[PDB]
């Protein structure tokens, strides 16, 4: 197991890659494209320890 997470301006989104092209819905909840995910600034950005 090693993907990305979204630390959403506070708040944890797991990332939507294949809806990476903006936001999308995944793992019975929603989640968050790729950039849009992480490529967000800090504190936001990819999550996880791996």
């Amino acid at each position: 197991m090693g993907n990305q997470q979204c630390n959403w301006y506070g708040t944890l989104y797991p990332l939507c890659v294949t809806t990476t092209n903006g936001w999308g819905w995944e793992d019975q909840r929603s989640c968050i494209a790729r950039s849009t995910c992480a490529a967000q600034p800090a504190p936001f950005g990819i999550v996880g320890s791996g």
